[PDB]
């Protein structure tokens, strides 16, 4: 599933990620942009063998198990196809896992070099929310 803007922001507001840890609901908006374009399909392998997942590119050396990650540690305890299911839900609970994790959201390469300092309020408006 390619998930629409507001689409996107709602279901995050829903499962609790507008402001968790303080990210307003823009900047889980632009890291899913430019992670994934809003598909939760999305998957890229990274040069040292992990794989990321999903609407937030979940990696697998850390927090999923794909299977084909040697030395991964699988801190959310979720197969990293669930990470690509049209429902977020477990893609939102892994981002809040990681994202208490210590480095914040700069867990997320594209957030850190494309949204942080941003005006990530861009990506909410005109969402009923
Ligand atoms: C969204 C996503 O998957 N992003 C990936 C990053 O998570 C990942 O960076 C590494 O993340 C781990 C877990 O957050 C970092 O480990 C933590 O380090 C902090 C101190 O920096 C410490 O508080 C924690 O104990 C420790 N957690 C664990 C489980 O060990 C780790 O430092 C990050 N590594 C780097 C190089 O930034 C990177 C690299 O795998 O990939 C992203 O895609
Ligand atoms: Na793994």
């Amino acid at each position: 599933k390619v998930f629409g803007r507001c689409e996107l922001a709602a279901a995050m507001k829903r499962h609790g990620l507008d402001n968790y840890r303080g990210y307003s609901l823009g900047n889980w908006v632009c890291a899913a942009k430019f992670e994934s374009n809003f598909n939760t399909q999305a998957t890229n392998r990274n040069t040292d063998g992990s794989t990321d997942y999903g609407i937030l590119q979940i990696n697998s050396r850390w927090w999923c198990n794909d299977g084909r990650t040697p030395g991964s540690r699988n801190l959310c305890n979720i197969p990293c196809s669930a990470l690509l299911s049209s429902d977020i839900t477990a893609s939102v609970n892994c981002a809040k896992k990681i994202v208490s994790d210590g480095n914040g959201m700069n867990a997320w390469v594209a957030w850190r070099n494309r949204c942080k300092g941003t005006d990530v309020q861009a990506w909410i408006r005109g969402c009923r929310l």
